[PDB]
């Protein structure tokens, strides 16, 4: 338990400050070997650390995405399984809890770690060492192959599974490529098409609510008519208060998310702006307060926006709407940084000017600000003033700014927008994925008012006996795939 | 083009006022309709097909952005701009002229003063004009670069298919 | 003429329905060979199913275009065709 064994940021090296630990991750299996049958004293192989990991745990904290790493880290783990079948047969070692309580599959979900990620969930040995193996095959019937992924603690049955640490536990950077594998693409395809009904029933119901937001704003003055007003009204506050609570419960389920990842998910705060200016409003007209026509508006607008949450529903207009976010993320806040300095230098400029005479346009800062804009817009007024006394300098000054300003910068958003397009494209797709699988994920759990009855994913097959007793029943996921080139592999 | 064409011609005898429309609308039809005849040429037959791949790939959800957003914000104006301290934007169909003169190059950005929310409508197009013109069109020119990088080659071959056609 | 051997969604493999046109299909050469020259009873090579499908339309209807399906499929399309030639040159396979 030392300062440099532990993982932490300067000189370190973590290795689960253990012999047994220490000999599998610096690739000694001579080493292991002689530990694991010492006749004086046996080692032991589920034998943890102060910090709650194990030799495994070890291994998968260890790993690294070099394929150095990686085939060191997947041999060894599996050398280290078919040991540990060998020596004690009984326990299970890759359910051994943390004392975060993450298994090393779990650990390597949270940690980010594709490689060994992948190989774990999608091993697959032979007839000796069978039992502890995670894809199996039922039937090979010509050119057809089926194949049984084990579900166990990836499906979203249980409390705390693979999804659930993957969309909402990992803080790698992109995590996103991490669910488009083999046996995670197929299980969240299958669930996004079987939960379809419900998520076109949401945006359905948020249409309605924002149709009569629409209708009572665009209705309203400064009978049967207050009647429907007030009923309006009321439908309006009740949505809103809706709303608000249902984004408040997300927020406290995922209080630990906000400073994971703030940019994947990005409407849940818009939706609870939205809702908490609604409410607000509302409650500010019982006040009698004028200021109740912008907030009200300014919520209405707000609301349209967030149907641009809805239309991830779709591959075509869902990565539309994720390449749109990066290119207003990576290559428009530099565009408006040196645009503001430009324009408040050359609208300060213009006002001092143009008030020595030989109305009067450049009055103050906002009138010379709003028409350089108006320039960037296509009707800026680029006249010779005669009536004040400097005019070559100020046409000089604004042709300068014309020039610097927009054939220069507004054409090189539109390349530098390209650019981004032609490098995002694939990623972009990715994080399409990844949202339809928090859509996914979010939908399985109901609402804040009722609760979803759990639908087990996958189905109970005979997968051979274990080692010791009475034959081992486990919940496998089916997927078919003809091949014909791993097929003449077998012949 | 052809029922369009027929519809008018007997409509005329029915000595019905909406002769006119169909008509002019038969017309423009027609004229769209030598855009068939120019797959006689490698050129022009090639960016024909080109120009239908882009309509279709990365223009109806440009379409349908800008309408989401230009309705939102139409009917957001409309609300505002009625409480004074002839007026514009004041019906849905004026407020949706205006936001569509601001893609066209003639958005009239002016602060009214008239009314005693100057300030909040002077945001709120600031801000629209912001998104949906700095952003969104200059983010189409993007698609669209791309969308004819990737399919040009198909393009030829679809050319092709199309004189087999013919 | 079962719901698995014949061409569908879900699970299936349609290889012709014919012994002669799965041993095909499953790159069998030796077992087609052994099947044309039975000197107890011969199996013809016209032969064809319920669906109106003969050896070759089985062939051409399981190709795909890997290169691994095209090349047996091409593979065992030749062979069956000039083995036809040797047993029956009189009738046309391709017709």
């Amino acid at each position: 338990c030392g300062r440099f064994f532990q993982k932490h940021q300067g000189t370190c090296f973590y290795f689960g400050e253990l012999p047994l630990s220490l000999a599998a991750c610096t690739k000694q299996w001579d080493v292991v070997t002689y530990l694991l049958e010492n006749p004086h004293q046996p080692a032991s192989l589920e034998a943890t650390d102060s910090l709650g990991n194990t030799v495994l745990h070890a291994l998968v904290m260890i790993a690294d995405n070099s394929p150095e790493n990686s085939a060191l880290v997947i041999h060894m783990y599996d050398s280290l399984l078919q040991m540990g079948a060998r020596l004690c047969p009984t326990v299970q070692l890759e359910d051994i809890c943390n004392h975060q309580g993450l298994t090393p599959l779990k650990l390597a979900a949270k940690e980010g770690k594709i490689e060994i990620f992948r190989h774990i969930l999608q091993r697959e040995f032979s007839g000796l060492y069978q039992p502890l193996s995670r894809k199996f095959t039922e039937w090979c019937y010509g050119p057809v192959r089926v194949s049984l992924y084990d579900l166990s603690s990836v499906d979203s049955w249980e409390k705390n599974s693979v999804l659930e640490i993957i969309a909402f536990h990992c803080k790698s950077p992109h995590r996103h490529r991490m669910v488009v594998l083999e046996p995670l693409n197929k299980l969240l395809q299958e669930k996004w098409d079987r939960l379809i009904p419900r998520f076109f029933f949401n945006f359905a119901c948020y249409l309605v609510y924002m149709i009569i937001f629409t209708i009572v704003a665009y209705h309203q003055p400064s009978t049967f008519g207050d009647s429907m007003l007030l009923l309006g009204h009321i439908l309006i506050l009740l949505g809103g208060i809706y709303l608000l609570l249902g984004q408040l419960w997300y927020f406290w389920r995922r209080r630990l998310f906000i400073w994971i990842s703030f940019m994947d998910s990005y409407f849940e705060i818009l939706f609870l702006v939205q809702a908490l200016l609604t409410v607000l409003s509302q409650v500010l007209r019982f006040v009698e307060t004028e200021w109740y026509l912008p907030l009200l508006v300014s919520s209405l607008v707000l609301g349209w926006l967030n149907l641009l949450y809805y239309t991830r529903g779709f591959q075509h207009t869902g990565i539309y709407s994720v390449m749109i976010f990066k290119v207003i993320l990576r290559d428009l806040l530099r565009f408006l940084l040196v645009y503001l300095v430009f324009l408040f230098g050359f609208a300060v400029a213009l006002v001092s000017l143009s008030r020595e005479a030989r109305p009067v346009p450049y009055g103050g800062i906002l009138d010379a600000s709003l028409e350089l804009f108006k320039f960037t817009i296509g009707m800026g007024e680029l006249a010779f003033q005669e009536q004040l006394r400097f005019r070559g300098v100020v046409l000089l000054l604004l042709l300068a700014y014309v020039l610097l300003t927009y054939v220069l910068l507004l054409n090189m958003l539109i390349a530098l927008m390209s650019e981004t397009v032609n490098s995002v494209a694939t990623d972009s797709w990715s994080i399409w994925k990844l949202q339809k699988a928090i859509s996914v994920l979010e939908m399985e759990n109901g609402y804040w008012w009722c609760r979803r009855k759990r639908h087990r994913a996958g189905r109970l097959l005979k997968v051979g006996t274990k080692g010791d007793g009475i034959p081992d029943e486990r919940w496998c996921f089916r997927v078919e795939e003809v091949n014909w080139a791993a097929w003449e592999k077998t012949l």
